[PDB]
């Protein structure tokens, strides 16, 4: 059994880095993010080679890193996708959780 790491993890593959905290996602099952691949939940970094390693922000295939982090209608919920659902009709929360600028993701 893997262990949830400590808060303050940096997602820094790009020029727009994001801090991910596990302690704020306790309500979400590990497997919802560290999703099955070949029938087993995979705990490798999302951008591991052969994973979401296409750094072209325009790509919409499963390989696209930007895509996996931001899109709706994806096989597993994206950061933004889940956050949208979470905020509901609350404009303040929408800003905080889904804003492109001045949000909890991107200052
Ligand atoms: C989505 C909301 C997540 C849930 C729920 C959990 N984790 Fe997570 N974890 C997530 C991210 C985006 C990252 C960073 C990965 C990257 O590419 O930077 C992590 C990181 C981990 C790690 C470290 C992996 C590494 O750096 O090699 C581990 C071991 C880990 N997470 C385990 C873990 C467990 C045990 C969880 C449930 C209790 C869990 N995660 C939930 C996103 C999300
Ligand atoms: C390689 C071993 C991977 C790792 C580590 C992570 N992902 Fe993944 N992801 C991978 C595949 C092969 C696929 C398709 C799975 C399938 O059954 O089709 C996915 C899919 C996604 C999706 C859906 C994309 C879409 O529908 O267009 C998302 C949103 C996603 N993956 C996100 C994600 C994140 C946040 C991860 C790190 C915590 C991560 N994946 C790890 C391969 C691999
Ligand atoms: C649902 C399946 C989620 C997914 C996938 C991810 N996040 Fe999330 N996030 C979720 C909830 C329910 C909450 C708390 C909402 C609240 O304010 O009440 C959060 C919160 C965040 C935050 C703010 C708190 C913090 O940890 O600073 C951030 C910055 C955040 N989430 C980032 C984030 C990223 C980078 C994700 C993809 C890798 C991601 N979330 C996925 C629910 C869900
Ligand atoms: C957290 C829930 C996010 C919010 C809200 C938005 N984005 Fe994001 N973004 C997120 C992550 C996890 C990442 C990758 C971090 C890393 O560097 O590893 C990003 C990155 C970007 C980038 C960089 C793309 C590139 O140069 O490769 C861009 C341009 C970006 N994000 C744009 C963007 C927009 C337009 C958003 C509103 C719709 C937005 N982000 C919100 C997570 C989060």
């Amino acid at each position: 059994a893997p262990k949830a790491p400590a808060d303050g993890l940096k997602m820094d593959k790009t020029k727009q880095p994001v801090v991910f905290n596990h302690s704020t996602h306790k309500a979400v099952k590990c497997g919802d993010c560290h999703h099955p691949v070949n029938g087993k939940e995979n705990y490798q970094k999302c951008a591991t080679a052969g994973c979401h390693d296409n750094m072209d922000k325009k790509d919409k295939s499963a390989k696209g890193y930007y895509h996996a982090m931001h899109d709706k209608g994806t096989k597993f919920k994206s950061c933004v996708g889940c956050h949208l659902e979470t905020a509901g009709a609350d404009a303040a929360k929408k800003k905080e959780l889904t804003g492109c600028k001045g949000s909890k993701c991107h200052s």
